């Protein structure tokens, strides 16, 4: 059929936002599996701690994709990230997505989870309908088809851990058989619902250590990871970049396996590999790297690697390089295949195979690794050159395999046009995006393919990407320009300046452009018989070269026609043409009325006819007097020449009368100026004799008249007779009228529509001021060329860029020679270079949103987080702290209100401890906490028996004054001595309390026991227990007393953080004051009042006899 | 090489069976997972061909027929 290549590629993976960061983390070895607590508190349900989790899922540009704010809040995060990733994937290949709209492109998305639908579909009294319009699996591909206007198949297939490569294979089959000219294939996965991880742990697949130890001796399982990746596959014609060409790809299922459905098979995979590389016509020796599935299971790795050993290692001598991308980013279930594909493509691009982590000792069961036939990439290795294969063997039984032939297209040899500057137009959502694109383009200003691809994707409408920018790469005076396009289409008006503009050595610089050279050379051939060539005049060095009138005319018209050709090459059809003096002759070429040869002939004949006629020198002056004023003020023999502007006017006539009027005006002092016209009083009564011979010649010069489009706003014929029949067509009569009747530049300007993007097609922008002060002040003037400039090509490209900013889509690529494709290997990626409007945060399901009153299991084992409770032993039996219950109830209330504990200042009241819970040495005790928010009451229960009862409620108005230390009833001025930690706990030991190190937190205490210093670790239970201990210390009673009632407890975490002060060591401390008179214990942000303790009879175990 | 294409637009059994982490069993994934509708059939009948579970709603079955 037709060759299939991987055009685009992009996505987000664990701990990597763009594939550039992905490569940075791969090559540098940065492990991507993280222990953070983003998705859910690590260990909840005993799930393995580590897992690869994306950085953020709450970001999405709703406006760009046309999703209302309400719909965004009810959209699967996979879907939003996939829309962004697919857009980046298409543009990463240098293809504008609008170019694909309406084509038969297909979308095959791999997915195996719809948890967000379960989150949005739990409460039927409040669930909204459109939750299904953006969460159902079918909509994952259908949303892409809808936004991008893909008419091809929109299929979402699960395939059970092989979805990504299954979709890739289906897309490849589609493209091969000519069904689809392209295809967007993606793979998505997000860890949101812990129940899935619990299931996978029960099946015995997840690895307890959380590291997927691929090929190692001690592989236990695979660690779940997220990731969204998309790849654009297009036929060889549409491809602008080719990471690799998909030689072949197929699928097969393992069938009936005796060991069970989830026991992987080796013979089937070997058969698949052999069939693929036989049908593809590729000898096994060509292979240089095979991307093993490498899950890490003790069974999967041996089977898969032995299959590869039997399939590919049979005959080749040199070893086969085996890697596994799942040893870096973990294993995304559906997105596993595309993650490996991304790694392979990036490694191919950068010349080195990314190292494979967590491999130190090979699996004894896999003889290939022990021998030399099959080798692993443990440290970076260069790419010697060979085919690659990617395999994804899902746990259901579906197997896929893909063979890739890496692109090898070294950069082209240096070319003359490389030194020439280019143009870089960019567009983006926010100014940072355009600035990023411009800076990146400047970083690689010599990479022609990169510049061409960037230019191609920048032609997007203003509404989609309101910010634009153009940077001229290669020019010395080149700096980025960023601005906001005013939404709304704008007219593009051409103004061809008059015959007065011509300077020395004009257009030599711009000759370097092929189109300009072709235009000027065609003009040269046209002028041949008359005996002079335009190019020779331009390259001539005598100043008098442009002194000759006829040479001036011919050169000006030729250069203007060349500029028109350059602009036309990009695709700009003007919506209005205004011409001045000899500009009208070019205006003919602009409107299609006049052909190039006819224009050049007109210019030459005008020059010659003026030359032949002998008329006395006549100066042409400009008078700063209103038009009607110039109608009378001018002396006899002085006439209006051109109505340049409302203020500016041009006067022509004999040299003597013109000098007299200049003297008179200088007497008045009004502005007066006169351009150099060689004494040829143009547009005046002097030319009256010129026309007869001029008309006679021009009759033969221009053979057939033709219509004048409605665009062309003539200046020789006013509005009154503007309907005239002769004015209906260009002809010798037309040019004679143009020369005879005075110029009406002003009248033409009045009809320029508001917001017009004027272009000054002239070698020198002589009429810039006239247009600026004559047109409506919203007009934009962009002169293409200037005089005495060091390099006019930079100025012209800047003009085209400013045309880009105003809104007109002009592509500088056409100006320069076309670029050879596919792109050279090593062209920088484009996916990282696109930035979005992420100023808003959208919703995302929480862990509690799925099934799970609050039940807290107190496990005292060594690894459990509640180990510190073992140090709270009283009478030799470990008792739950009286402050442990309070922490549980506090956490329950915080969860109820949706806030955290640190952000919730709580107030207890009427706490009553009913029975003491003994924590078993081996086992667990389940404490259930129920709240009655209506009555502001709580009750902790144990096996249906009450343990703690009281009231809990949020502190609406915290007052830090409550925590000020009450003045002690005893001054204690001497303070000669104090009780240290060892002494205080010796005393408490003697009284019966046997606290261990964790509950040892009274750094010092006064002799009276009324003050001290409590150490602060993150544990609240220890802090409040230490407060209770400080209360007990000053008691004169003997024997151990345990809390039974507390009247009121206030906690204020903000004041708590304020009061803590770091000691001279690294440890923090909070001062504590006990006032028995007022029955208040205050320490940091905690304030206990009304503590009641009752003597608990000793256990009388008398273990000592 | 007979393949199995099943179009399915619901995994409601998984939601019910995976609600209590303190009692959920591993076999729920092997049985109630959406991708196991095709894989179970291929496993039983020894169908070595492709096994896919399409998810285009309201047209999944006829799309599987076209595939």
């Amino acid at each position: 059929p037709e060759e299939v290549v991987i055009a685009g590629m992009s996505g987000k993976l664990p701990e990597s936002e763009n594939l550039q960061e992905f490569w940075d983390n791969l090559i540098g070895g940065v492990d991507m599996v993280t222990d953070d607590d983003r998705r859910w508190k690590a260990g909840l349900y005993g799930l393995p701690r580590r897992s690869g989790k994306l950085k953020d899922l709450s970001r999405f540009d709703a406006s760009f994709f046309g999703v209302h704010p309400k719909q965004a809040h009810t959209m699967d995060p996979q879907l939003r990230l996939l829309l962004e990733v697919t857009y980046e994937a298409i543009v990463d290949g240098g293809i504008n997505p609008d170019s694909l709209r309406g084509t038969h492109t297909g979308v095959w998305v791999g997915v195996s989870g719809s948890e967000t639908s379960e989150a949005l579909s739990r409460d039927p009294e409040t669930l909204v309908g459109y939750s299904m319009v953006g969460c159902q699996r079918a909509m994952m591909a259908n949303r892409l088809s809808f936004f991008f206007d893909f008419r091809g198949p929109s299929i979402a297939l699960d395939t059970a851990c092989s979805s990504s490569l299954m979709a890739l294979q289906n897309a490849y089959q589609a493209i091969h058989s000519g069904q689809c000219p392209a295809a967007i294939v993606g793979g998505i996965n997000v860890l949101l619902k812990p129940n899935t991880s619990v299931q996978f742990l029960r099946l015995g697949m997840l690895s307890p250590e959380g590291t997927c130890k691929a090929f190692d001796t001690a592989g236990n399982g695979y660690c779940r990871s997220e990731g969204v990746v998309a790849v654009l596959l297009t036929k060889k014609s549409l491809a602008r970049r080719v990471y690799a060409t998909i030689l072949n790809a197929g699928t097969n299922t393992d069938g009936f396996k005796e060991q069970g459905v989830t026991f992987p098979s080796g013979d089937i995979q070997e058969q698949l590999i052999r069939s693929l590389y036989q049908s593809a016509g590729v000898a096994p020796e060509s292979f240089e790297y095979i991307e093993a599935h490498g899950t890490g299971t003790k069974v999967g790795d041996p089977q898969e690697l032995n299959g590869i050993t039997r399939a590919l290692c049979a005959t080749r001598q040199e070893p086969l390089l085996i890697g596994s991308t799942k040893s870096n980013m973990g294993h995304p279930e559906p997105a596993s295949g595309l993650a490996a594909l991304a790694k392979v493509l990036l490694s191919l691009e950068h010349g080195l195979w990314a190292p494979n982590l967590h491999f130190h000792s090979p699996n004894p069961e896999i003889p290939a690794l022990l021998d030399g036939r099959l080798q692993v990439v443990d440290q970076p290795l260069p790419v010697r050159g060979g085919n690659v294969g990617i395999n994804s063997f899902g746990f259901g039984g579906s197997n896929v395999h893909i063979i890739l032939r890496p692109n090898t297209q070294p950069p082209p040899a240096p070319a003359p046009h490389a030194t020439l500057p280019r143009l870089l137009r960019a567009s983006g959502r926010t100014p940072e995006a355009v600035q990023k694109l411009l800076e990146q383009g400047l970083r690689h200003s010599q990479d022609l393919a990169f510049l061409s691809m960037l230019n191609d994707i920048a032609a997007v409408p203003a509404t989609a990407m309101p910010f634009r920018g153009y940077a001229v790469l290669g020019g010395e005076r080149g700096g980025p320009e960023v601005q906001q396009v005013p939404a709304g289409e704008r007219p593009l008006w051409f103004i061809c300046s008059g015959m007065g503009t011509q300077w020395r050595g004009m257009g030599l610089s711009l000759m370097r452009l092929d189109r300009f050279r072709d235009s000027i050379l065609r003009s040269d051939e046209a002028v041949k018989p008359f005996g002079l060539k335009v190019s020779q005049l331009l390259l001539s060095t005598d100043e008098s070269t442009f002194d000759d009138i006829v040479h001036s005319f011919v050169s000006l018209t030729a250069i203007q026609i060349g500029l028109i050709d350059l602009l036309s090459c990009m695709g700009l059809r003007p919506d209005g043409i205004v011409g001045h003096s000899l500009g009208e002759v070019a205006c003919g070429y602009a409107d299609g009325c006049l052909s190039q040869e006819e224009a050049v002939l007109a210019a030459y004949w005008r020059g010659q006819c003026i030359k032949e006629a002998h008329l006395p020198p006549g100066a042409m002056a400009a008078v700063g007097l209103s038009w009607e004023e110039c109608k009378q003020r001018c002396p006899p023999g002085v006439v209006p020449a051109c109505h340049n502007s409302k203020d500016t006017v041009t006067i022509s006539g004999p040299q003597a009368p013109v000098f007299e009027f200049v003297e008179q005006l200088r007497k008045e002092g009004v502005f007066a100026k006169e351009v150099r016209t060689g004494g040829m009083a143009f547009h005046s009564y002097f030319m009256e004799a010129i026309a007869p011979p001029l008309l006679q010649e021009l009759k033969k010069v221009i053979r057939e008249p033709k219509p004048r489009s409605a665009r062309w706003l003539s200046t020789s014929i006013p509005e009154a007779q503007w309907h005239s029949s002769l004015a209906r067509t260009s002809s010798a009569e037309y040019n004679v009228n143009n020369l005879v009747s005075p110029v009406l530049f002003q009248e033409a300007l009045w009809h320029v529509p508001e917001h017009a993007v004027v272009l000054e097609i002239a070698p020198h922008a002589l009429l810039q001021a006239v247009l600026k002060r004559g047109l409506k002040p919203s007009c934009t003037i962009i002169p293409l060329m200037k005089k005495d400039h060091r390099d006019n090509l930079e100025f012209f490209l800047a003009g085209i860029g400013r045309l880009h900013l105003s809104g007109i889509d002009a592509n500088p690529n056409a100006l320069f020679p076309p670029v050879e494709f596919p792109a050279p290997r090593g062209t920088p990626l484009i996916s990282p270079l696109i930035k979005w409007d992420h100023s808003l945060a959208w919703d995302v399901p929480a862990a509690e949103d799925f099934p799970n009153a609050a039940i807290y299991n107190i496990d005292t084992s060594s690894e459990s987080p509640d180990h510190y409770l073992v140090d709270h032993t009283l009478d030799g039996r470990v008792l739950f702290p009286a402050t442990g219950y309070l922490s549980i109830v506090w956490k329950t209330l915080a969860r109820a209100l949706g806030l955290g504990v640190e952000q919730l200042p709580v107030v207890f009241e009427d706490v009553v401890l009913h029975q003491a819970t003994i924590l078993p040495k081996t086992g667990t005790v389940s404490l259930e906490v129920r709240l009655l928010e209506a009555s502001r009451a709580f009750e902790v229960s144990e096996n249906g028996n009450l343990v703690v009862s009281g009231k809990v409620y949020q502190w609406d108005d915290p007052d830090p004054r409550l925590f000020d230390h009450p003045e002690s009833p005893t001054p204690n001025p001497t303070e000669p001595l104090f009780l240290a930690q060892a002494e205080v706990y010796k005393e408490l030991r003697l009284r019966g309390y046997d606290y261990g190190p964790h509950f040892q937190g009274i750094l010092e205490a006064s002799l009276e026991g009324d003050s001290g210093r409590l150490l602060w670790k993150d544990n609240w239970v220890s802090f409040m227990d230490t407060m209770l201990q400080m209360s007990i210390l000053g008691s004169a009673k003997h024997g151990l007393y345990l809390p039974t009632r507390v009247t009121a407890i206030h906690i204020d975490p903000a004041t708590h953080r304020q009061k803590l002060y770091t000691l001279q060591d690294k440890a923090q401390v909070a001062d504590v004051v006990v006032s028995r008179w007022l029955r208040v214990t205050v320490a940091g942000g905690v304030h206990i009042s009304g503590l009641h303790t009752e003597s608990a009879p000793r256990r009388q175990q008398e273990q000592q006899v």
